[PDB]
C-alpha cells in the first residue's frame, strides 16, 4: 500500500537484519529465499520441505498473515525465525520491498 521499497530495502539490510538470514533471490542462506514470497506461488523451498501452499505456522499466504508471521516468528522444517516487532510504516515499506523481489 503506502510502502517505500527503498526504505524497505534499508530496513531489510540494516535495522531488520533480514539479509543476513534471507537471500533476495532463490538461494537459501539460513531461511528460504524470499523471491516471490509475496505472490500466491510462494518462495522456493528446499527439496522435501512443503507447507502445503501456506505459511510455516499454518496460516494462508496473505499480507496480514505474512506480516503477523514476520512480527511473531516461529520454527518450521527448515530453521528458526526471530520475532521482529516493527512499526506499521516500517512493515509497509518492508512488504513493498518484498514485493519487489520477483521469483523467475
Ligand atoms: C535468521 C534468524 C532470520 C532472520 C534474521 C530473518 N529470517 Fe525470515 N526466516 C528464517 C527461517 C529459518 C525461515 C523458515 C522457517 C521454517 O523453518 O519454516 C524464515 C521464513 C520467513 C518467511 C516465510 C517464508 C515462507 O515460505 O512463507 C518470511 C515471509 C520471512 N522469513 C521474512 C523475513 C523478514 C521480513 C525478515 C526481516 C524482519 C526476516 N525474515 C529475517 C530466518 C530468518
Amino acid at each position: 500500500a503506502n510502502g517505500d521499497p527503498a526504505k524497505g530495502q534499508l530496513y531489510f539490510e540494516n535495522e531488520g537484519g533480514c539479509l543476513a538470514c534471507h537471500s533476495t533471490g532463490t538461494d537459501k542462506l539460513v531461511g528460504p529465499g524470499l523471491a516471490g514470497v509475496m505472490t500466491t506461488a510462494g518462495p522456493v523451498y528446499p527439496e522435501g520441505v512443503n507447507y502445503r501452499g501456506n505459511l510455516p505456522n499454518g496460516q494462508p499466504r496473505t499480507e496480514e498473515n505474512i506480516a503477523a508471521w514476520i512480527r511473531s516468528g516461529g520454527q518450521g522444517q527448515i530453521g528458526v525465525m526471530s520475532p521482529h516487532e516493527m512499526s506499521d510504516e516500517d512493515m509497509a515499506n518492508l512488504l513493498a520491498y518484498l514485493h519487489t523481489l520477483k521469483r523467475p
